[PDB]
């Protein structure tokens, strides 16, 4: 069968005005409540409370987060004891059309530079 086509993104090219594992939850590929996802801290993806994760309903309060599998492939080998902030959310960036469009294309060039560097991976982009 055919393929959908339009005004593409740079990292999961389908539709600009639609909904992406990248652009929205990367767990179910879509968007509902956009005051309900958290964002990895690698990655800078979409994860809703309610697909992310089965146990709670809500946002941590320490001070990172990344992705399921990120936090599982030994990014950081403890829970924090200090509250220094607290983690990235939808309903913190998409809440603002400019954290929005940052997250979509700053955070997509950072990691998609890296995904064919020009230089040593130590770059410091951000
Ligand atoms: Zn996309
Ligand atoms: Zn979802
Ligand atoms: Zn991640």
């Amino acid at each position: 069968g055919p393929l959908g086509s339009g005004p593409s993104c740079r990292f999961c090219k389908d539709d600009e005005n639609k909904p992406c594992r990248k652009c929205a939850c990367h767990v179910c590929g879509g968007r509902e409540a956009p005051e309900k996802q958290l964002l990895c801290d690698e990655c800078d993806m979409a994860f809703h409370l309610y697909c992310l994760k089965p146990p709670l309903t809500s946002v941590p309060p320490e001070p990172e987060w990344y992705c399921p599998s990120c936090r599982t492939d030994s990014r950081r080998e403890v829970q924090s004891a200090f509250p220094k902030r607290r983690v990235r959310t939808l309903l913190s960036v998409l809440k603002d059309p400019i954290a929005k469009m940052r997250r979509l294309v700053r955070i997509e060039q950072r990691q998609k530079r890296l995904e064919g560097n020009e230089f040593e991976r130590d770059s410091e982009p951000f």
